[PDB]
């Protein structure tokens, strides 16, 4: 039997402090019904992991937001990777895996690390900075658009466009409808940059187009795959890095452990992804009647997965509410799991690692120094402003 809850997981009060409500969602049962939006929800680790790894029943081709593409028109042409199922998903996924491959990371690591080192030294000269605007946003903006091969003109549209994308996965609340209304200039900029002439040879975007020669994607598929990287490739990392700084500012003991062994930087970042889960939620749509955790669900139903809750589920994690940079993080679902698991995870971890490495080697303390402000988004968890004082090592 399935409990009905009135919790709105897309309300500002929920975003402001989701953790009590997430425990209510977990402890009510393995599967809940959210009467506010007429969707099923799973918030425990086991069921979230199971849904993610059962793509033939919990599909993505009817949308991974609230909207069902079989019932409503998508606000933009469907993503060829995020909003596709196998087999259509497979070859586009392979292209992005190769574009963002381990081999590709060799070509960008030195510049990504150099930019992170320089940014931290720059911020140490200022002393008191906003870790969002001046760090979590500034650093990805300084490396990722260039790595994409984007021209300089128009980059002001990148973060607004991503904010729209992530709000649009949500329900038709004020956040979503404000985001979609008059979004055309953002869409126009992105869609134009996805065309082959506008992408610098050697960058991620041009490499996507180069794979049209192989038969893995057609030329008309390449712009939409560039669009995927321009949708996901900046804003999630902004909130991942901001999350990591927020954790280190709140857990000084863990900053000191990181200073003691900067080779913990990569796992310190992975733990931040688990702890904050910058990508909080995604939907699936059932392709058939299915039973889940003892409960039954009909065909064509939306299922909301609480990734952040799964990453704090005490059934799976010891001390889930503690930030522990030596935690064995493998198994967390902050990057997803299964056939859709973050194809950009090597870029994300690269940025996160080298920024936390720079902090580890250069900073002695991070003290919150002014009002903290949360940024509200139907899908992304993160801060709008994080004023901190950095003390040099
Ligand atoms: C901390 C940073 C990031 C987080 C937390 C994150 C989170 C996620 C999650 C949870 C999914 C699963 C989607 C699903 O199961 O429906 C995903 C997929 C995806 N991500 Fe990431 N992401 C991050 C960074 C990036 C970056 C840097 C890129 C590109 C450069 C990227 C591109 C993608 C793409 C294209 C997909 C779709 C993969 C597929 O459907 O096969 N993401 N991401
Ligand atoms: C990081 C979540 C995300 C993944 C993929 C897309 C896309 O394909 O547009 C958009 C967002
Ligand atoms: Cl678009």
């Amino acid at each position: 039997t399935i409990p009905h809850l009135a919790i709105d997981p897309f309300s500002l009060d929920f975003f402001d402090d989701p953790y009590p409500d997430q425990q209510t969602l977990r402890d009510a049962g393995p599967v809940v019904y959210l009467d506010k939006w007429n969707v099923y929800g799973v918030a425990r680790y086991a069921e979230v992991h199971a849904v993610l790894n059962d793509p033939t029943t919990f599909c993505s081709s009817r949308g991974v937001g609230l909207s069902d593409f079989k019932k409503e028109k998508p606000w933009r042409p469907p993503s060829l990777i995020l909003e596709a199922d196998p087999p259509a998903h497979t070859r586009p996924r392979a292209v992005l895996s190769k574009v963002l491959s381990p081999a590709t990371m060799k070509t960008i690591r030195d510049g990504f690390a150099a930019a992170a080192d320089a940014k931290v030294d720059e911020l140490l000269q200022r002393g008191c900075i906003d870790a969002i605007a001046d760090l979590a946003e500034a650093y990805p903006l300084s490396v990722f658009p260039d790595a994409m091969g984007l021209k300089q003109e128009g980059r002001e549209h990148l973060l607004p466009y991503a904010g729209l994308v992530f709000n649009a996965f949500g329900p038709p609340n004020e956040l979503r409808q404000t985001a979609i209304e008059r979004s055309a200039p953002h869409q126009a900029y992105v869609n134009e940059q996805c065309q082959r002439p506008n992408l610098a040879p050697g960058g991620f975007g041009a490499c996507i187009h180069a794979f049209t020669d192989t038969g893995e994607i057609t030329p008309d598929e390449a712009p939409l795959l560039v669009r995927s990287l321009l949708s996901a490739g900046l804003d999630a990392t902004v909130n991942g890095i901001g999350a990591a700084v927020y954790c280190l500012a709140r857990f000084p003991g863990e900053l000191q452990r990181l200073r003691s062994d900067p080779t913990l930087a990569r796992n310190a970042f992975e733990e931040a992804v688990r702890f904050e889960s910058p990508v909080q939620t995604f939907f699936r749509t059932t392709t058939r009647e299915v039973e889940l955790g003892g409960a039954v669900i009909g065909e064509g139903e939306k299922v909301l997965m609480f990734l952040g809750s799964a990453n704090r589920d005490p059934r799976r994690w010891s001390d889930p509410d503690l930030y522990d940079i030596t935690r064995k993080t493998s198994g967390h679902v902050g990057f997803g799991s299964g056939v859709h698991m973050c194809v950009g995870q090597l870029v994300a971890r690269l940025e996160g690692e080298v920024m936390l490495s720079a902090l580890a080697r250069k900073v002695a303390a991070i003290d919150i120094d002014g009002p903290v402000k949360r940024r509200f988004n139907n899908t992304l968890r993160g801060l709008e402003s994080l004023p901190v004082k950095l003390t040099p090592a």
